DNA sequence: GCGTCTCGAATCTGATGCGTAACTTGGATGCTTCGTGCGT
């Protein structure tokens, strides 16, 4: 897999709708997944309205739309892929914490895309990125592009775990939230302040802004214990 | 067209209570599509 789009055919495997146009020019990149539209292959016309508020992710300015961005611009295709993961074998949903620990600790090994809804509803599977590498995860949560290295999460798991092992009063080292909106995301708490060494403290203020985010899923007093994801794609295709 | 002496002294020079009370102690919003009508 390498397009957003790629999903379809590939995991959905959703034939093409009809009424498409063929595109008989020189190649031009989808507005959507950048995927090249060659001659012969059905696109249609940009139409997406006076609502959509993501033009800035826009890959280029050829307003054409593959068939395979057609399919996934479907409301039951955004509404399915809120919180969704997208691997090879299938869609899963990671909606749980259990499911985002086990996501940014054991990744899945193939190509996979990770998506994350900051609202009610939006536009994530067509902009987010494929991982190639699970030590490299890209993640799109709503309109910020994250990227997770599971060994860091492992390593800041870890510097909390040799932090609050002994005192009974469990207290999160770095303040983080999950909708990564508050003024002191990613800041150090006091008790992180004067119980972590100089080494931990620089290691947590030089963590990716995507890695923030997932502790602030991860790192609990308790932590969920990593389980694995149920398949999701039969839902969303016989919502379609 | 008069002046000296005299031209103070010794206390006392605060004391007592009161020297807070009740409420308030946040709220709401930051999605986009699909279908069905309704104005140019
Ligand atoms: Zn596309």
């Amino acid at each position: 897999m390498r397009y957003p789009s790629d999903v379809v055919d590939q995991v959905f495997k959703l034939p093409p709708d009809k009424g498409l146009l063929t595109w008989d020019n020189d190649p031009v990149a989808c507005s959507h997944c950048a995927r090249p539209i060659e001659k012969g292959d059905l696109y249609s016309p940009s139409s997406v309205g006076a609502f959509f508020s993501d033009t800035r992710n826009l890959a280029s300015t050829s307003r054409s739309i593959c068939w395979r961005c057609l399919i996934l611009r479907k409301k039951q295709m955004l509404n399915g892929l809120s919180y969704a993961l997208i691997t090879q074998d299938g869609v899963f949903q990671i909606s749980k914490d259990t499911n985002k620990a086990w996501l940014f600790t054991t990744p899945p090994p193939a190509p996979f895309f990770v998506m994350h809804s900051s609202s009610t509803m939006q536009h994530l599977c067509w902009r987010t990125p494929v991982t190639l590498d699970n030590r490299l995860i890209k993640v799109r949560y709503g309109n910020n592009l994250f990227v997770v290295r599971p060994e860091a999460i492992r390593e800041a798991l870890e510097i909390a775990d040799r932090m609050n092992e002994g005192q009974k009063k469990w207290q999160a080292p770095i303040f983080l939230d999950r909708k990564a909106a508050d003024s002191g995301h990613g800041a150090l708490t006091k008790a992180g302040r004067e119980h972590l060494s100089a080494a931990d403290q620089e290691f947590l203020l030089n963590i990716t802004p995507g890695e923030r985010w997932a502790l602030a899923y991860i790192m609990h007093s308790k932590r969920p214990q990593p389980e694995e994801p149920e398949c999701i794609t039969s839902k969303i295709l016989e919502k379609l």
